[PDB]
């Protein structure tokens, strides 16, 4: 509809502080009015917030300005496979976090490539490498996204899924570190290189469907699990911090996450998990996601983890 002017500075001040630049005519105005509408709806979410209406509150981030094209690409990058085509095989403390025993690499950014497929395999696989070598290394997504392709059902930028990922490597014998092959955020040529092999896979497990129960066992005695949630909501994309919880969630997966831990927040149990929207997103680029609610999001739907 039509911009607000008394909120012409803060649009100002708000582009800076993430550096939007729009270069196309007229992307300006359009960014402006999603802009709008996405404060307006952490306004409001926070006000409740502050009368204790939720266990998280939300803050306008980076993707504040996402228009409906973005948002499309940011929920197709999960190519989940059909429950029943899941290869399903596979006493314990009261919080995990896997980043206190160094087994998780820094937040990466995806930008606007649907790669999160790639970044929740390789993150998955960084934690068994750290715990097979003692070395800590970040693993190229970009070496998924231009190698692990059709003959594993992804696509790319275009979307994939974390076990296909993890059964690349494991033909390839191999998969670079992301240091010598960058991510790009782009379908480009393979361009695996065996002088670089960061990590190996030997095989991979998959969990049962919906058993929370399960994948904190997992996520306690093996390390990170890589799995899907419902992320095609706007109280997700503007998520702050606290724990997350929509009672609009579904089972339907859409994005690809690292759980690499869990706990509680005042009673509240939650799943640690890393995103891939950088720093900047929830806190300090991690979402804590409600744990025993009814399969939450469908965080324990697809469920797995690798093994070098």
């Amino acid at each position: 509809l039509h911009k607000d002017p008394t909120l012409d500075h803060h649009w100002h001040l708000w582009k800076k502080t993430y550096g939007k630049q729009y270069k196309e005519k007229n992307e300006e105005a359009v960014r402006r009015l999603i802009w709008e509408k996405n404060l307006k709806f952490v306004m409001l979410h926070n006000l409740e917030h502050s009368m204790g209406m939720h266990s998280y509150d939300l803050g306008m981030n980076h993707l504040g300005d996402m228009t409906s094209e973005e948002v499309m690409s940011l929920m197709s990058s999960l190519r989940v496979p059909s429950q029943w085509q899941r290869n399903i095989t596979y006493i314990l403390p009261d919080s995990v976090d896997w980043r206190e025993k160094g087994c998780v690499t820094e937040v990466k950014y995806q930008g606007s490539c649907g790669a999160a497929w790639a970044f929740s395999a390789v993150g998955a696989l960084e934690a068994q490498l750290k715990l097979k070598t003692g070395k800590l290394v970040s693993l190229s997504a970009q070496n998924l996204v231009d190698c692990s392709t059709e003959k594993y059902g992804n696509k790319g930028c275009n979307g994939g899924f974390m076990t296909t990922a993890f059964q690349y490597i494991i033909d390839n014998k191999g998969i670079d570190s992301d240091a010598s092959y960058p991510y790009k955020a782009m379908d480009q040529k393979c361009q695996y290189d065996s002088k670089y092999r960061a990590a190996t896979c030997s095989k991979y497990t998959e969990l049962p469907y919906g058993r929370e129960d399960v994948l904190k066992e997992a996520v306690a005695n093996k390390g990170p699990v890589s799995v899907g949630v419902d992320a095609r909501h706007p109280s997700f994309f503007l998520y702050r911090s606290g724990v997350y919880y929509e009672p609009s969630c579904t089972q339907n997966v859409n994005h690809g996450v690292l759980v690499v831990g869990y706990g509680d927040l005042n009673g509240k149990e939650y799943w640690l998990v890393k995103n891939s929207w950088g720093h900047n997103f929830g806190e300090e680029g991690y979402i804590r996601m409600a744990r025993n609610k009814g399969n939450h999001c469908g965080i324990a739907s697809f469920p797995s983890y690798p093994e070098i």
